């Protein structure tokens, strides 16, 4: 089992609440974009063998988040890889496999969720797993 370094993270929008706040090990830090189709981009540094990101959602035990993965070498050219809407179940990382794929660049796109439009996440970890 392989977890890759983050070696950057760019978004669409934050804030204040930093894309970066993902990559801290940190719960209680998170990143936040308010409306439907905003993102968050994850950089290996270099193209790996991918096959599941981790999530931890803001609020994540009271509400569902929708969403959708993204991955490839070209930012402006990504492959859907996964979608879905978060538990609702867990503060914890929420782990999302997908067949295995090349990637140096992962994306995360949020839909808002249950509650309200905005896009909150605390932390990413991405896998060889
Ligand atoms: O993910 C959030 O719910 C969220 C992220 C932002 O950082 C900010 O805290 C946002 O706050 C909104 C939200 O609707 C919240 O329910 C409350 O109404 O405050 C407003 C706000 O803009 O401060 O919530
Ligand atoms: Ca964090
Ligand atoms: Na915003």
């Amino acid at each position: 089992h392989m977890q890759y370094d983050i070696v950057a993270v760019t978004a669409s929008a934050h804030d204040g609440n930093l894309p970066e706040n993902t990559i801290d090990g940190n719960l209680s830090t998170r990143w936040s974009a308010n409306g439907s189709g905003q993102y968050i981009t994850f950089d290996l540094g270099s193209a790996k063998t991918v096959n599941q990101v981790k999530a931890a959602w803001y609020n994540g035990d009271s509400r569902t988040s929708g969403f959708s993965i993204s991955l490839g070498s070209d930012p402006a050219s990504l492959t859907e890889v996964y979608s879905g809407t978060s538990s609702g179940q867990t503060n914890a990382l929420e782990s999302y496999s997908f067949t295995a794929t090349t990637a140096r660049y992962i994306r995360i796109t949020g839909f808002g969720n249950s509650s309200n439009t905005w896009n909150s996440i605390t932390e990413v970890a991405i896998f060889h797993a």
